[PDB]
């Protein structure tokens, strides 16, 4: 129900429920003039923005105030108000005592209109006491009212049988008012005149009286009978200027309030709402015959019966509604449009509505009359709260059934629109320490500075600078700098000898830096080394000194380190610069410049030096000249992408100076070399797509933020043109949950509507023919009312879940097998699968699922087809065609509905499969690609039965062998190309969810990336040959491979990586550590059998001809070395810094390391504290808080830490003890602890102000997790650990 500027109830909360009036005697009089201490008859208001009574509003009998304020008199002070009332009262109390004793009798009625008089004439400090037997009631006032002709002209006038007055006084406005929009106004119902109204007891003499009276000044009457009585009431010329912007005539103020009665009575709904009456409200009894039906008042008076049914507004209503609030209600209902209730009254008579509970008809008819006919009614509906938020929350969609037409519905949102406005931009990512570090290997073999390529010209176009630079503002992390040196010295120091079994580094060497910072706060140096020094960096060792410059540093007398200078030889060098003049073409400068700084580091530094630099520059001269003068001077090297955002970044450390050893470069290095080319390549240019940071949207983007508004969306049968609004919106911002703002301002209720713009979205515009049409029935429902709001263009934060992220993956990953003219089946699909967006839009597609659909359709220029019967059924199969087959978030999850073995349910998927036309044929599978390894938080491992476990997503699916499997493949076709389906090492995918605007990291991402790596997808095709195969795929272990036919014109490509490994045409470049690409011309068919060193996914490309015509050969998967290992461990006991020498049994493969469990920190041990020797041999050390600390060794020769094996050590946390020598005091911990020998004690370590005592040896040197804890050399005895 929407009328002219309201928005109401379409269903009534009207009660029944009345009850008995009071009637007056001689004790009501005098407990009425008691005032009860606690009961007394008033309610002094207030203000409502501090509540401060500034008002009050009366209990009738005390009114009766008749003149000028100027003749009141009272403070200022509510107390003092009615500190002075009481007095006056208590008055006379004992004057109406004096008349009338307190026992003349018990009670009795009296007129209180006259007590009313009584109370003005007091008040007025005028004398009354000549009118006191008038008191008494004999049988009726009218009489005795009516008896005298002249007496007090002032209170009452008597014309005829008629008493004529002014009602008494009901509120009274206080000396604090200030107009504020918390002043809820009397409506001059406080005034010295501003009514008057006339009884005698009668209605149709005086009905005969008014052919001689006035009524254009408001003839207004309550019917439902007062102890008043029969009563006629007449308005003055005045009226209320304030409630800006309104003059306000008291007549129709009056209504208002009566309004207010009937609202504030239709909001509750009880069988007792024991009122006394539903009705008090006033219709004109004359004044029709001088404005028409479109006043206001007409409209009001319409509001008068209508809640008199029962009716309601359609938002949350105050218990007070503010001034305020009832201008801009005023501002609403003034609007044009029309009434939803046909009904108009008439002074003739007035209706009785069909059903509307409420039974005050059932008690009058004094100008009632009832239409039998009546029939237009509605169901019941209340509510139980109503309140408000700010937050813009989500709504979805439940689509309608027609159409309409598309430019229309644009130019209909032309007038709706927020644009243009400058969002939130907000935060676009978060940093993310990775690394790819890599040093001198043996097993790999030579690589010449030829071989990688060098950066794009592109790198130097303000374009791609501005963009890099944004995305450089458009990530969360602190500066990078910190944990680079951070992390770089700390894998800086697993540098160690093949000949002396010990590292390189030495604590307490010198140090130099130089590139330091130019301060913000005064530091000039990465803080790093502060706590290098305070020792916060875990386990490092503190230097003994430590040189500090750079282009400009308060540490020093600084000259720029451009050019030659003098300074000294050091046991370290750091190196870092501040580029100058480095443009394309100064890179024969900038050669030249970096030959100058590894120069100078070289005359530099100590015999034995060592050092790092910062890289940059993928010229081949950098490693020309590296190469023409220093490997062969050099111990070894190592290097570092350690990423935190996009660039070519480039790091490296030089193993002793003048320590001569022709070094090299070789492949996997380079080939790392080349995916940073790639890969940072690929982000870089996904970052050249992005708005910029808070610029004004307007709307030029296929993503942004979209918004429009509403006042009072027409939410009756009439909905068109709003209706059309929305349609278009969220045509333009379909699949996504949206965000909504109910709220009033500037007089004017509005409902706002935000969104996105995305790609995907674009997708839905794209592929339409006209507009889905929606229900605003359920935003009809909603009574509820949100805070405006601002434009922020993230919703999200932080978090995520693999779940999407695989999914995604899964998503771009069959898009990027979605191609061209093709009819596609989509298994276990969604009803709401928003794929069929992301599939382009030239060819038919059938999804299907056991789960009913959600989904609209029917005005697109696409016939998608979904089927909703179980996706494991046939008989039907026959009866559809295709060629092209997708299972997603099927395979395992059918097996769930099925509870049977993964192989059944795959053969009755052929069997499924077996009856049409299939091209290339894809499903996700839950596949053993290698020896289960876990993933902490989201999958148990069931090896009882094999089966995958998902707490995360909650359930259990099996799985099943791989030899079945490709037999299975062979049965079905042996006429096919298989493909194990990788994608592990490409986040482009990602690009898509910050194109559907979803901020990230790489957590999850390496999370999904495990679970794929034994859950892919596979792809095979039954047009394909057969790939013989004969040998095992394990590293080390040969492969013989064998293949019918391909006469020798051919080459074939092995690729790794997404990059060519090696080739059928070259060994001088070949990559298998030993290759047999041999075509045997006899039987004219190939064989290529080999060895391996590398496992993992690798595929052929068949360079088919020998015009190379490249085609797809199926991948394969390569196993590497098994994750099972034994500590050859001795069980004696020996306290030698020589230490328990336990040895090792690990597989031909690997080498690992060994940390600390630091409260959730793998923070490896004090390097010294150890000794690792290859089966392997190792030399830890050890002391007492060993027993206080969990140990695990680690495999670590990787970045992707913890891959094959974690292995618990207690078999030396837990040892027995001797008590005859002295022992290594080395706490576990800096907390309190004390110590205690034996069943008495011996001291407390990490205590404040503790002294060591003499009984015990202090070391200079420490055997600790990190060089800051104590260790000592103790006596012997029993002593132990205790935490405070």
């Amino acid at each position: 129900a929407n009328v002219w500027g309201v928005r109401l109830a379409d269903s009534l909360s009207s009660p029944t429920i009345e009850t008995r009036t009071r009637q007056y005697t001689l004790h009501d009089l005098c407990s009425d003039l008691d005032a009860n201490p606690g009961r007394e008859p008033w309610k002094p208001l207030r203000n409502q923005r501090t509540n401060n009574i500034v008002a009050v509003q009366l209990f009738r009998p005390l009114q009766g105030l008749v003149l000028d304020t100027q003749l009141y008199g009272f403070p200022g002070a509510f107390d003092d108000w009615e500190r002075f009332m009481r007095e006056k009262l208590r008055v006379l109390k004992y004057e109406v005592l004096r008349i009338y004793p307190i026992s003349n009798y018990s009670n009795e009625h009296v007129n209180v209109f006259v007590a009313n008089a009584l109370v003005g004439a007091f008040l007025s400090n005028q004398a009354f006491y000549d009118l006191l037997p008038l008191l008494i009631i004999n049988d009726t006032m009218i009489g005795d009212l009516l008896g005298t002709g002249a007496s007090l002209s002032q209170f009452f006038q008597s014309h005829g049988d008629v008493l004529e007055v002014a009602a008494g006084r009901k509120y009274l406005q206080m000396e604090n008012y200030s107009n504020d929009d918390d002043d809820p106004p009397l409506f001059a119902k406080d005034l010295s005149d501003y009514a008057k109204a006339f009884y005698s007891d009668t209605y149709e003499v005086l009905d005969r009286f008014f052919w001689t009276h006035d009524s254009s000044a408001g003839v207004l009457v309550h019917y439902d009978k007062p102890t008043n009585g029969h009563h006629y009431l007449l308005g003055t010329l005045t009226q209320m200027v304030s409630a800006p912007p309104y003059i306000i005539n008291a007549t129709d103020a009056m209504l208002l309030e009566s309004c207010l009665e009937q609202f504030s009575a239709n909001v509750r709904a009880r069988p007792a709402q024991p009122v006394t009456r539903l009705d008090q409200c006033y219709h004109l009894r004359w004044g029709a015959q001088y404005v028409g039906e479109d006043s206001l008042t007409y409209r009001l008076g319409v509001l008068s019966l209508l809640a008199t049914n029962g009716y309601q507004l359609a938002r949350p209503i105050p218990r007070q509604l503010t001034n305020r609030w009832l201008s801009s209600f005023v501002s609403q209902i003034m609007s044009d449009g029309v009434n939803e209730t046909p009904l108009w009254p008439q002074e003739r008579y007035v209706q009785i509505a069909y059903d509307s509970p409420s039974v005050v008809d059932g008690a009058t008819q004094y100008g009632y009359v009832r239409k039998n006919q009546l029939r237009l009614g509605m169901r019941i509906s209340a509510l139980q709260s109503l309140s408000d938020t700010p937050s813009p929350v989500q709504w979805l969609p439940q689509y309608t059934i027609d159409q309409a037409a598309m430019d229309e519905g644009d130019l209909m949102v032309s007038r709706l629109t927020q644009l243009p406005l400058r969002p939130d931009y907000g935060n676009i990512w978060v940093g993310d320490a990775l690394s790819y570090y890599v040093d001198y290997n043996r097993s790999h073999r030579v690589v010449l500075s030829s071989e990688l390529p060098q950066l794009p010209d592109t790198y130097f176009d303000g374009d791609e600078q501005y963009g890099r630079s944004l995305f450089s503002l458009a990530r969360k992390i602190g500066d990078r700098s910190l944990v680079k040196d951070t992390a770089v010295l700390k894998h800086a120091y697993q540098a160690i000898d093949p000949n002396t079994g010990k590292e390189y580094l030495r604590s307490r060497q010198s140090v130099a830096y130089f590139g330091a910072s130019a301060g913000h706060s005064g530091a000039d140096q990465p803080l790093v080394i502060e706590p290098w020094i305070q020792g916060k960096i875990s386990g490092v060792p503190p230097p003994s000194s430590v040189r500090q410059f750079g282009y400009d540093v308060a540490r020093g007398a600084i000259v720029d380190l451009a050019r030659p200078f003098p300074s000294g030889d050091y046991q370290f060098v750091y190196s870092d610069v501040d580029q100058v003049v480095d443009g394309h073409d100064d890179l024969s400068i900038s050669s030249g410049l970096v030959e100058s700084l590894l120069s100078s580091c070289m005359h530099a530094t100590a015999p034995g030096g060592s050092f790092v630099v910062k890289i940059n520059f993928p010229t081949r001269p950098v490693w020309h000249y590296i190469e023409q003068k220093i490997l062969p001077n050099i111990t070894s090297y190592m290097l570092i992408k350690p990423f935190v955002t996009n660039n070519v970044e480039l790091f490296f450390v030089a193993f002793g100076v003048h320590q001569h050893s022709s070094l090299t470069w070789t492949s996997g290095v380079y080939f790392f070399l080349v995916d940073h080319f790639y890969r940072y390549e690929t982000l870089s240019t996904i970052s050249r797509q992005l708005p910029s940071f808070g610029y004004v949207d307007d709307g030029s983007s296929v993503t942004g933020i979209e918004t429009i508004s509403i006042e009072n969306p027409g939410f009756s049968n009439m909905t068109q043109a709003a209706r059309i609004g929305i349609s278009g919106l969220c045509a333009n911002v379909g699949n996504a949950r949206k965000s909504i703002a109910i709220y009033e301002s500037h007089g004017a209720r509005v409902l706002t509507i935000t969104s996105r713009r995305s790609p995907a979205s674009a997708r839905r515009k794209s592929r339409l023919r006209y507009l889905p049409l929606i229900d605003p029935r359920s935003l009809e429902v909603q009574a509820r009312t949100i805070l405006p709001a601002d434009p922020v263009l993230f919703e999200n934060v932080s978090g995520a879940s693999p779940h999407v992220c695989l999914t995604m993956m899964y998503n771009f990953e069959v898009s990027s097998a979605v191609y061209d003219g093709d009819v596609v089946l989509d298994l276990g699909t969604g009803p709401e699968a928003k794929i069929l967006e992301l599939i382009p839009a030239t060819s038919p597609v059938t999804c299907v699922d056991i789960r009913p659909t959600a989904q609209p359709s029917g005005c697109w220029n696409v016939r998608t087809t979904f089927l909703e019967l179980d996706y494991l059924s046939d008989g039907w199969i026959t009866g559809v065609r295709g060629d092209i087959v997708t299972c997603m978030l099927s395979l395992g999850a059918a097996a769930a509905g099925k509870s049977m073995t993964f192989d059944a349910a795959f053969q009755q998927l052929i069997k499924v499969l077996s009856k049409s036309t299939a091209n290339v044929v894809l499903v996700q599978v839950n596949c053993p690609t290698d020896v289960v390894r876990s993933i902490k938080g989201y999958l148990e491992i069931d090896s009882t039965n094999k089966r995958y476990r998902f707490p995360k997503f909650g359930r259990d699916e099996p799985y099943s062998d791989m030899d079945a499997l490709e037999k299975i493949c062979r049965t079905a076709w042996p006429n096919c190309s298989i493909t194990w389906v990788p994608l592990s090492y490409d986040l482009r995918w990602t690009r898509l969810a910050l194109l559907e605007s979803t901020t990230l990291s790489s957590a999850s991402i390496r999370i999904a990336e495990l679970m794929y790596k034994y859950m892919p997808i596979m792809r095979i095709d039954i047009h394909g040959l057969p790939m013989e195969k004969r040998g095992n795929f394990i590293v080390g272990q040969n492969c013989s491979l064998v293949i019918p036919g391909f006469n020798a014109q051919d080459v074939f490509n092995c690729y790794f990586n997404s990059a060519l490994a090696f080739s059928t045409e070259d060994v001088n470049a070949a990559m298998i550590p030993q290759v047999s690409a041999q075509f045997d011309a006899t039987k004219g068919e190939w064989t290529l059998d080999m060895v391996f060193s590398d496992a993992g996914i690798y595929t052929m490309q068949a360079l088919v001809g020998s015009n190379a015509n490249p085609v797809s050969l199926g991948s394969f998967v390569v196993d590497s070395p098994d994750v099972d290992i034994t500590d050859a461990w001795p069980a004696q006991l020996d306290f030698t810094i020589a230490g328990t020498d336990v040895d090792i049994t690990v597989n031909p493969y690997y080498r690992l390391m060994t940390f600390v469990r630091i409260d959730g920190q793998w923070q490896i041990a004090n390097p010294d504290k150890f000794q690792f020797f290859s089966t392997l041999v190792m030399n830890v050390k050890l002391d007492i808080a060993d027993k206080y600390l969990l140990y695990y060794i680690r495999d670590v020769q990787s970045r992707d830490v913890g891959f094959y094996i974690q292995h618990p050590l207690q078999l030396l946390n837990t040892i027995t003890l001797p008590t005859n020598e002295d022992l290594f005091l080395s706490a576990p911990d800096m907390r309190e602890w004390a110590v205690k020998e034996s069943g008495n004690t011996i001291c407390i370590l990490n205590s404040q102000g503790f002294v060591l005592p003499q009984d015990w040896d202090v070391l200079t040197d420490t055997i600790s997790w990190s060089p800051s804890i104590p260790t000592y050399i103790v006596p012997p005895g029993d002593y132990t650990l205790t935490p405070l």
